[PDB]
């Protein structure tokens, strides 16, 4: 075993050195009204980590549209960080635009619990505009992340918050209710009766009510992340690198 | 914060009570040569959890064909588990065929770190993917207001199995990586001599001594993986609420 | 062994989640001038617990008429609690009117010591009788395999309330004691000058200076306790099974 | 709080001095293959306790029919125990044939948890029902101001030995239960296959797969249990004080 | 191997329940000007203890004339105390006039160290003065009854010594060397020692051993009466009349 | 705040240096089959202590008759003990024939618990009576300012040795008890069956089952014990001060 | 306030990963009868550190003719070590021939006490003999590069003292009192002090200050050459290419 | 291992007795705006220590010109230090003009961690270079068999002071570095915007964004530091033992 922050707990407070300067977390994003996604990788000048950085950079306009920032994290120094970014721009042709925390010593990696001896695992923390941890994923060294699933998670959490709904499995392609969204269940017997007397919702039981309150633009932006994940590339970047 | 088992550790050994009977973990599944996905949920008779159990049930054959079993977990009692499953089958039309661990008192949940700060009482939705040797390979922690994408779990296990047999690492968004597509990555050299030898030899497609790759996966394996993601992206042509 | 609150102690202060809402104990009831009987059960959808819920429902207006409320407890979720009450009301035809504590981690159970060697997971059949000052007056611990006799719990609250207002102690098997019948016992002198003065005052029926009693109960009080006992001894004219 | 033995626990081993001789517990009764009811009382030469002794003595052959021995306990010496017994035989006419533990130091009182907030000096009115294997089956805690109902202790022992001998659970208020009367309950299925087999056997009366019952008790078993409750409910013919 | 309060210390402060009511030791007596003898016994309705109680009760106007109260102590209940007192009045013909402490659980017994080598106190006697200070302690066993006239001799001889500022020879008022004489506290310096022998104020065997005879003929005869009583065979035994 | 030895405990094993030599306690006496009386005293060449030495010396043959030895204890050195007994012999005309422990540093005094609040420097007047098995039988604690009555110590030893050979307890003021004179007490029954067999036998004189006695002491035993007390009560014929 | 291993102490036993492979210290070198100088540096792709690697490499043949190996240490990864050696070979034209320890996380630096008053080590230098024993320790700050020829003067003099059974004067081989003289260990007893003064076999200033001249003209001019190189400005600067 | 003060730390505050009197460190030098070099030595009347005091004494003017003071240290007494300096002035003809701490006890040696595993009794040859603010700048630890090169300690204080005023870092072997000669290094950019601003500005000679340099030091400072290395390499013209 080994200790982690938890969902519903605020992001632990800390000042960090990134290749764009020194920032304090979570406060730096909170003050702008932004959510952030923090991801980590074991080592600069490593192949799977480089495939992930490029995937995030291609989907960067997509996170911005939602009001989310990206920040990465490795145990390497700021100097290795910048030497790495320049090698990606010159060899693959893609500029990486977001910061990376430099953590030699592994201080931040231990606080977040990312040590599963010397290099961190591929941990993901999704953190909201009040700085609360909303999801976490832990992939290992030998498997790249699917970045469109991270876009799906973040879009569906902000839509649940704004419409006061829960989000079913595989949304918006759920086999029971497709693009429907779930009313949070009643917690007292009186509340449970009141709900059924209203026939205000579609209803499988007092505890499984649902409606269709999301705009068509919300549902089709979500499905488009999954459509992209499923499509064969038209042109591999290796071909003209 | 909270103490969790870690990637590369053996799944903690424990006797558990399920609605199919008493079992020993990880040994029950190690004994059969199988991998297992253990997923947990806050409470019985709650709507997102129902949608998830129905989603795993629809994909149960695909898990079976890889060699993977499924076991659930929540804080309710086996008698609630059994009553909840009659409900799903009577109203939704779908049979839940896999076991659920009854954890009243929350002993297994504490043992695994499934108790977070969004509730003193009910587990988050954690997932542990465990290999045929008993070893933890991946853990996801989705919150209670958001259901999982179950097709990503199939893509994880299929990619881990290909990686182990072929001795390769797996790129971002495989088998649709934007840089190398369905290609797989050769584990990088860790010495100066080794990195010179890779280059002399000229046997792999190559961007630098640390970024070499090939295409050793079969067309059946690649196609099976594209299938899971096409299905996640497709709208179902008949919805199950339509007939309850 | 295991820790338990004690007769004479105030009920441990605590906030609890019920199927009627969140409340604070013992304050929710102290604030209304009410006694309360808290009783506990090992799990929802189990047969003996169902029989006891139906028997407490039947007597519920007898409790109210005494100024006493009822609250249950078990280790399941408020979602199971509300499912199991709709079942009782559908199939047996009895609506259950009082709240049940949802204690999915066994926190409330560990605070009260309802966790006994029978089961790691689900609580015994415990009963706390609590008065209008929040003070524990009586505790009973029946096992999982044996239901309570509910008319004996009404006899206990009736007798306690009589003893408290009449300043008396209550004989075995009241109001049918084989020595003094429906008599009530004056608390014993604790000094030689008190003992001398009570047998010279000549004011009570008397077996020795330490055993005096009189009969200050109403005909109505007496008849009302004899009623509970007669209902316990009588076979019901109709069983609820017959029309389910 | 304070600590106690628990249901399902072996009665703590201990040597004790009584007014009949020194014994080891629970071995002295286990070794004869006998159940016993150990009961406790704050002090010799007090009124409520005297009413209880007389009531247990009168029902003494009723316990002997069921194979149950009776043992009392208080903080006074063997000397007071024997002077107290003589005063009851001489003034009430009832002689007491069971022993009483002398515990002048509260050694055994503390071991069993019998020292509540009502007093650092004298035990509460505890009852432990212990089977022929030395296991605690049931516990009752009544306070100083209220005498026990002794006929309810006889119903408890009776129904527990019936349970054991038929593999059955015993509903609320048995043998007068409002749902099923004198019927006894089958232990519920704990797996999904056991549950379906029970619904398809048609072997029992059935309200659901988790609530089945039958009427396997003899008429003697049933009518013995109801006779205890009858006696408890009946107004006494002649009171004992009248010729005292 | 066991933990008692000590001669020269204040009797421990405690409140206690007796068959006369609740009282505070040693305050209840301190605030009346009274010494007290607290004696303990293992169990009520036992024979050597009943002998001892009837013996204190017969000498009770003797303690009272001296300004001494009596208080018993045992592990039994107050209900047991009164029933035991009643039997002794009804059978032996003697009323027990003084209070007895109820101590089930033995809390007071332990605070005082009255558990020797499980369950019932031994035969302990504490003699306590009107300042509340422990002056003398006696520990007789279960199988041996006390001599009550010797406890009267101790109380009489301590108050005499407190009053006259003297110490008391062995076997007083019949000491083999100086009779009913009382001893002058010894010199503690070489100059005190020389001046004491220069005054020739006292009968004197060395500068460390001087004495005088300052006790009243009434004091000495009262002390002698207690001892003559302990040596005299009663003419009529109380059993003869039961 | 003082820890001591206890009645019924073995006298604590120790080597001590006396003015007659080094001895081992309680073994020196045990191996001779002898009882011993250990008394202590504040200081050599103090007056009350000198009075006591003289009285113990005068009664020395009395202790020899009973098979009892005497041993003294103070905090001074062996050199003063000897100087001190030379002074007594030349100014009183009486020889002290028994040993005195030299205890500078109060090692033996602390181990005996003889250092009391009256003094930080000098021992109290402690007396241990020790039987032929090495066990503590009685203890008396007189102050600095009040000498012992040596005749009562004689009475205690005669009476204890008599109780032991006859199997009898000894009444207050023996052999002049005001209830039974020179009668000796049968240890009381401890069980009800025992209590009534004593009462059915006419073997003893009885005032109740718990109070039986008889007169098994010899005339010689009885007159010896009364003579110690006859002596304590006689005014001296001649004072040792006069021709000294 | 920091916990370093000490002169005369055995070098701490440990298994380290270097960009030549995993090795064990000091066993790896003791096996060969080699001495070793281990030196540390804050960070790859920083400028003072690079000037120092180039300086040891140019003197690599001198350390080898003495039977001394070289091994570096910094908190970055093996990957960024290999990429840093490629950059220096390509741009400066000098090949780094010795291994560097990768110490992500800080584990080896802490054991050796190399973090003084956050994230990267200071420039410590340990000199370790063929028995595995620490002989000399030097600690220069991050802002100031080492003088490499002084480290050869130390290694050379210590080996001469060991084989000759002699102590070495300040400034050797140009000591102002005895020049290239070497010092006889002093007597430690009154009778050894009288004898030495009687023998008359050595030049002597007092019984505690004796010396002679047992080093060969070759040993002596080798030590001087290290100092003449230090004092001489190079005739062509490498940045000139 | 052992425990040291560290580069970047303020020098440990302490009162010390030297052969010039009592002083406080680091304040005595901080008050005057001076750097100091503290250097330590195993024992007085030893040969390699002596050679080293002589080399420091020759360079006394070179330190004072830089505004740096010298202070020695060993575990001997002031009396020993004084007699040793009189020996050197008379038998070598060189007066030692700086103070030496007398540290008999190794109190100061322990605090600085100068007690190594070479010796239980005498200090190692340690040097602390300390700046005008009190802060430790560089530390060196030569063993008792090897004497220091004093011209390198002069190059280090000189290079460090030029670093501070010019805000530059100093390359290997300065002023004779083989890549940039007497050039000085600009501290590298720490952010990407900053790397790029620097490359496009033409302000510096440049090898890469992280490796920029210039020649801001004057010919007086360059030539002064090359001169200390020149003298170190010079064969002496006269040996001092020659005229001694």
């Amino acid at each position: 075993p080994g200790s982690i922050p938890l969902i519903g707990e605020r992001f632990p407070e800390m000042e960090v050195t990134t290749d764009h300067g020194v920032i304090k977390l979570p406060d730096h994003y909170v003050s702008q009204g932004k959510w952030f996604v923090l991801f980590s990788h074991p080592a600069d000048f490593t192949p799977v980590c480089t495939t992930e950085f490029v995937s995030f950079a291609r989907r960067y306009e997509d996170f911005q549209r939602l009001g989310v920032d990206l920040i990465g994290l490795s145990v390497d120094s700021v100097f290795s960080h910048i030497k790495w970014k320049e090698w990606i721009e010159r060899h693959i042709g893609v500029r990486i635009p977001f910061p990376i925390i430099a953590d030699p010593q592994g201080t931040v990696a231990r606080r977040l619990g990312l040590l599963h001896a010397t290099h961190t695992v591929r941990g993901v923390f999704i953190v909201d505009a009040r700085g609360v941890i909303r999801t976490m994923l832990y992939y290992p060294m030998e498997l790249g992340r699917l970045v469109d699933e991270i876009l799906r998670i973040v879009k569906a959490l902000k839509l649940g918050d704004s419409l006061k709904r829960a989000v079913p499995a595989d949304w918006p392609n759920n086999e029971i209710i497709g693009e429907g969204l779930i009313v949070p269940p009643p917690t007292t017997e009186d509340q449970a009766r009141a709900r059924m007397e209203s026939g205000q919702y579609r209803c499988l039981d007092w505890w499984f009510c649902w409606d269709t309150p999301a705009s068509r633009d919300d549902v089709e932006e979500a499905r488009r992340y999954l459509r992209r994940a499923a499509e064969k590339p038209a042109k591999l970047l290796y071909e003209e690198a």
